[PDB]
Protein backbone atom coordinates (compact mmCIF):
# COMPACT_ATOMS: atom_id res chain seq x y z
CA UNK A 1 0.00 0.00 0.00
CA UNK A 2 2.85 2.42 -1.07
CA UNK A 3 1.54 5.74 -1.82
CA UNK A 4 2.35 5.62 -5.09
CA UNK A 5 -0.34 2.44 -5.46
CA UNK A 6 -3.03 4.25 -3.48
CA UNK A 7 -2.80 7.60 -5.38
CA UNK A 8 -3.37 5.42 -8.63
CA UNK A 9 -6.30 3.18 -7.42
CA UNK A 10 -7.76 7.24 -6.28
CA UNK A 11 -7.29 8.45 -9.60
CA UNK A 12 -9.07 5.93 -11.61
CA UNK A 13 -11.61 5.16 -8.86
CA UNK A 14 -12.59 9.28 -9.91
CA UNK A 15 -12.82 8.34 -13.37
CA UNK A 16 -14.61 4.88 -13.02
CA UNK A 17 -17.49 6.09 -15.20
CA UNK A 18 -15.81 8.55 -17.53
CA UNK A 19 -16.80 8.03 -21.11
CA UNK A 20 -14.08 8.38 -23.27
CA UNK A 21 -12.70 7.00 -27.21
CA UNK A 22 -11.01 3.95 -27.62
CA UNK A 23 -8.37 3.98 -30.12
CA UNK A 24 -5.33 1.67 -31.51
CA UNK A 25 -2.17 3.18 -32.78
CA UNK A 26 -0.35 0.13 -35.16
CA UNK A 27 1.58 -0.22 -38.28
CA UNK A 28 1.76 -2.97 -40.43
CA UNK A 29 4.49 -5.15 -42.74
CA UNK A 30 5.08 -3.03 -46.12
CA UNK A 31 7.37 -4.19 -49.39
CA UNK A 32 7.88 -1.44 -51.43
CA UNK A 33 9.85 -2.39 -54.20
CA UNK A 34 11.64 -4.66 -52.79
CA UNK A 35 12.38 -2.69 -49.34
CA UNK A 36 11.13 -4.19 -46.34
CA UNK A 37 9.88 -1.89 -43.55
CA UNK A 38 9.03 -3.64 -40.70
CA UNK A 39 7.08 -2.92 -37.48
CA UNK A 40 10.50 -1.69 -36.35
CA UNK A 41 11.41 0.49 -39.35
CA UNK A 42 11.16 3.84 -37.77
CA UNK A 43 14.18 4.09 -35.63
CA UNK A 44 14.67 7.69 -36.69
CA UNK A 45 14.77 10.10 -33.63
CA UNK A 46 13.74 13.54 -34.71
CA UNK A 47 15.02 16.66 -33.45
CA UNK A 48 11.92 18.37 -32.46
CA UNK A 49 11.69 19.52 -29.40
CA UNK A 50 9.16 18.27 -27.94
CA UNK A 51 9.01 14.66 -29.58
CA UNK A 52 12.50 14.52 -27.94
CA UNK A 53 10.93 15.70 -24.86
CA UNK A 54 7.85 12.96 -24.98
CA UNK A 55 11.02 10.44 -25.59
CA UNK A 56 12.51 10.93 -22.43
CA UNK A 57 9.65 10.66 -20.58
CA UNK A 58 8.92 7.33 -22.53
CA UNK A 59 12.73 6.27 -21.47
CA UNK A 60 12.40 7.29 -17.83
CA UNK A 61 8.64 5.80 -17.65
CA UNK A 62 10.67 2.50 -18.75
CA UNK A 63 13.36 2.84 -16.44
CA UNK A 64 11.65 3.48 -13.14
CA UNK A 65 8.50 0.51 -13.67
CA UNK A 66 11.69 -1.77 -14.34
CA UNK A 67 11.45 -4.68 -12.06
CA UNK A 68 15.30 -5.59 -11.22
CA UNK A 69 14.75 -8.51 -9.31
CA UNK A 70 14.02 -9.87 -12.07
CA UNK A 71 16.52 -9.73 -14.83
CA UNK A 72 14.92 -8.09 -18.47
CA UNK A 73 16.23 -9.31 -21.69
CA UNK A 74 13.86 -7.49 -24.10
CA UNK A 75 15.90 -6.71 -27.05
CA UNK A 76 17.05 -3.10 -27.30
CA UNK A 77 16.28 -2.58 -30.64
CA UNK A 78 12.38 -3.36 -29.47
CA UNK A 79 13.08 -0.59 -26.69
CA UNK A 80 13.92 1.83 -28.84
CA UNK A 81 11.36 1.57 -31.19
CA UNK A 82 9.04 1.16 -28.22
CA UNK A 83 9.94 4.80 -26.82
CA UNK A 84 10.09 6.57 -30.58
CA UNK A 85 6.17 5.36 -30.98
CA UNK A 86 5.29 6.62 -27.53
CA UNK A 87 6.69 9.89 -28.31
CA UNK A 88 4.86 9.58 -31.81
CA UNK A 89 1.40 8.47 -30.62
CA UNK A 90 1.52 11.63 -27.90
CA UNK A 91 2.59 13.87 -30.68
CA UNK A 92 -0.69 12.83 -32.67
CA UNK A 93 -2.89 13.20 -29.76
CA UNK A 94 -1.56 16.60 -28.85
CA UNK A 95 -2.30 18.16 -32.55
CA UNK A 96 -5.65 16.79 -32.55
CA UNK A 97 -6.14 18.86 -29.42
CA UNK A 98 -4.56 21.89 -30.58
CA UNK A 99 -6.85 21.71 -33.44
CA UNK A 100 -9.86 21.87 -31.16
CA UNK A 101 -8.23 23.98 -29.51
CA UNK A 102 -8.64 21.67 -26.08
CA UNK A 103 -6.30 22.48 -22.96
CA UNK A 104 -4.54 19.51 -22.53
CA UNK A 105 -5.67 19.72 -18.28
CA UNK A 106 -8.68 18.94 -19.33
CA UNK A 107 -8.25 15.74 -20.73
CA UNK A 108 -8.24 11.85 -19.21
CA UNK A 109 -6.22 9.77 -21.04
CA UNK A 110 -4.28 6.42 -20.66
CA UNK A 111 -1.83 4.75 -23.26
CA UNK A 112 -0.84 1.43 -22.83
CA UNK A 113 1.92 -0.69 -25.62
CA UNK A 114 1.67 -4.01 -25.89
CA UNK A 115 2.28 -7.29 -28.02
CA UNK A 116 -0.55 -9.09 -29.71
CA UNK A 117 -0.02 -13.01 -30.86
CA UNK A 118 -1.28 -12.25 -34.55
CA UNK A 119 -0.35 -8.09 -34.88
CA UNK A 120 2.46 -7.45 -32.78
CA UNK A 121 3.41 -3.80 -31.43
CA UNK A 122 0.22 -1.72 -30.92
CA UNK A 123 -0.83 0.90 -28.51
CA UNK A 124 -4.03 1.32 -26.99
CA UNK A 125 -5.05 4.89 -26.23
CA UNK A 126 -8.12 5.74 -23.78
CA UNK A 127 -8.44 9.73 -24.39
CA UNK A 128 -11.74 11.96 -23.42
CA UNK A 129 -13.00 14.81 -21.41
CA UNK A 130 -15.48 17.28 -20.80
CA UNK A 131 -14.86 19.15 -24.68
CA UNK A 132 -15.61 15.16 -26.32
CA UNK A 133 -18.68 13.88 -27.56
CA UNK A 134 -19.63 10.26 -29.14
CA UNK A 135 -20.48 11.90 -32.22
CA UNK A 136 -17.04 13.20 -33.00
CA UNK A 137 -15.28 9.45 -32.70
CA UNK A 138 -14.61 8.92 -36.46
CA UNK A 139 -13.85 12.98 -37.16
CA UNK A 140 -11.28 11.58 -34.16
CA UNK A 141 -9.80 8.82 -36.01
CA UNK A 142 -9.37 9.74 -38.92
CA UNK A 143 -7.49 12.97 -38.26
CA UNK A 144 -4.71 10.48 -35.59
CA UNK A 145 -4.41 8.60 -38.73
CA UNK A 146 -3.26 11.44 -40.74
CA UNK A 147 -1.05 12.63 -38.11
CA UNK A 148 -0.01 8.95 -37.39
CA UNK A 149 0.85 8.31 -40.96
CA UNK A 150 2.57 12.08 -41.52
CA UNK A 151 4.86 10.70 -38.31
CA UNK A 152 5.67 7.38 -39.29
CA UNK A 153 6.87 8.39 -43.00
CA UNK A 154 9.01 11.56 -41.20
CA UNK A 155 10.42 8.26 -39.04
CA UNK A 156 10.85 5.59 -40.95
CA UNK A 157 14.83 4.58 -41.69
CA UNK A 158 14.50 2.73 -44.43
CA UNK A 159 15.90 4.62 -47.37
CA UNK A 160 12.74 5.43 -49.58
CA UNK A 161 11.88 7.31 -52.67
CA UNK A 162 9.80 10.28 -52.99
CA UNK A 163 7.18 7.99 -54.49
CA UNK A 164 7.72 5.49 -51.77
CA UNK A 165 7.06 7.62 -49.33
CA UNK A 166 3.86 8.74 -50.36
CA UNK A 167 2.80 5.09 -51.11
CA UNK A 168 3.39 4.25 -47.92
CA UNK A 169 1.32 7.14 -46.12
CA UNK A 170 -1.54 6.43 -48.12
CA UNK A 171 -1.23 2.74 -46.99
CA UNK A 172 -0.49 3.46 -43.27
CA UNK A 173 -4.47 5.62 -44.00
CA UNK A 174 -6.18 3.88 -46.60
CA UNK A 175 -5.59 0.55 -43.93
CA UNK A 176 -6.50 2.57 -41.11
CA UNK A 177 -3.35 2.16 -38.94
CA UNK A 178 -5.67 4.24 -36.31
CA UNK A 179 -8.28 1.54 -35.01
CA UNK A 180 -11.57 3.12 -33.49
CA UNK A 181 -13.53 0.97 -31.16
CA UNK A 182 -17.22 0.87 -32.71
CA UNK A 183 -20.26 -1.73 -31.69
CA UNK A 184 -20.25 -5.31 -33.49
CA UNK A 185 -21.96 -4.94 -37.31
CA UNK A 186 -22.37 -5.88 -40.76
CA UNK A 187 -19.96 -4.71 -43.11
CA UNK A 188 -22.49 -3.05 -45.31
CA UNK A 189 -24.04 -1.76 -41.77
CA UNK A 190 -23.09 1.51 -40.12
CA UNK A 191 -20.64 1.51 -37.37
CA UNK A 192 -21.17 3.49 -34.25
CA UNK A 193 -18.79 4.56 -32.23
CA UNK A 194 -18.24 2.59 -28.74
CA UNK A 195 -16.97 4.60 -25.87
CA UNK A 196 -15.88 2.86 -22.90
CA UNK A 197 -15.41 3.88 -19.23
CA UNK A 198 -12.19 5.13 -18.46
CA UNK A 199 -10.98 4.07 -14.48
CA UNK A 200 -12.68 0.55 -15.10
CA UNK A 201 -11.16 -0.13 -18.72
CA UNK A 202 -7.81 0.74 -16.80
CA UNK A 203 -7.97 -1.40 -13.95
CA UNK A 204 -9.95 -4.38 -14.98
CA UNK A 205 -8.18 -4.91 -17.98
CA UNK A 206 -5.28 -3.24 -19.23
CA UNK A 207 -3.50 -3.06 -15.34
CA UNK A 208 -4.67 -6.93 -15.84
CA UNK A 209 -1.66 -8.06 -18.51
CA UNK A 210 1.73 -9.29 -18.07
CA UNK A 211 4.57 -7.72 -18.94
CA UNK A 212 6.87 -8.10 -21.52
CA UNK A 213 10.50 -9.19 -20.18
CA UNK A 214 12.03 -11.03 -23.15
CA UNK A 215 12.07 -10.86 -26.65
CA UNK A 216 10.37 -12.39 -28.54
CA UNK A 217 7.68 -10.70 -26.71
CA UNK A 218 4.99 -12.60 -24.53
CA UNK A 219 2.10 -13.08 -26.83
CA UNK A 220 -0.44 -10.18 -25.20
CA UNK A 221 2.09 -8.76 -22.80
CA UNK A 222 2.35 -5.20 -22.23
CA UNK A 223 5.67 -2.66 -22.47
CA UNK A 224 4.48 0.46 -20.66
CA UNK A 225 1.72 2.26 -19.90
CA UNK A 226 1.40 6.04 -18.94
CA UNK A 227 -1.63 8.29 -18.41
CA UNK A 228 -2.18 11.76 -17.88
CA UNK A 229 -1.75 12.05 -14.53
CA UNK A 230 1.21 10.02 -14.45
CA UNK A 231 -0.55 7.77 -12.35
CA UNK A 232 0.24 4.29 -13.53
CA UNK A 233 3.68 5.14 -15.26
CA UNK A 234 6.38 3.84 -12.75
CA UNK A 235 3.94 0.89 -11.71
CA UNK A 236 6.03 -2.15 -11.89
CA UNK A 237 3.59 -5.32 -13.12
CA UNK A 238 2.98 -6.27 -8.71
CA UNK A 239 1.84 -3.06 -8.25
CA UNK A 240 -0.41 -2.95 -11.28
CA UNK A 241 -1.86 -6.04 -10.24
CA UNK A 242 -2.44 -4.23 -6.51
CA UNK A 243 -4.31 -1.27 -8.14
CA UNK A 244 -6.49 -3.38 -9.74
CA UNK A 245 -7.25 -5.36 -6.32
CA UNK A 246 -7.64 -2.47 -4.40
CA UNK A 247 -10.02 -0.78 -7.21
CA UNK A 248 -12.71 -3.54 -6.22
CU1 LIG B 1 -3.82 -4.88 -27.32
Amino acid sequence: YSDEVLGATNWLKEKSNQEVFSFVFKNENVQLNGKDIGWNSYKKELQEDELKSLQRGAETTWDQSEDMEWETTVDEMTKKQVFIFDSLVKKCLFEVLNTKNIFPGDVNWFVQHEWGKDQGWHCHVLIGGKDFSQAQGKWWRRQLNVYWSRWLVTACNVQLTPAERIKLREIAEDNEWVTLLTYKHKQTKKDYTKCVLFGNMIAYYFLTKKKISTSPPRDGGYFLSSDSGWKTNFLKEGERHLVSKLYT
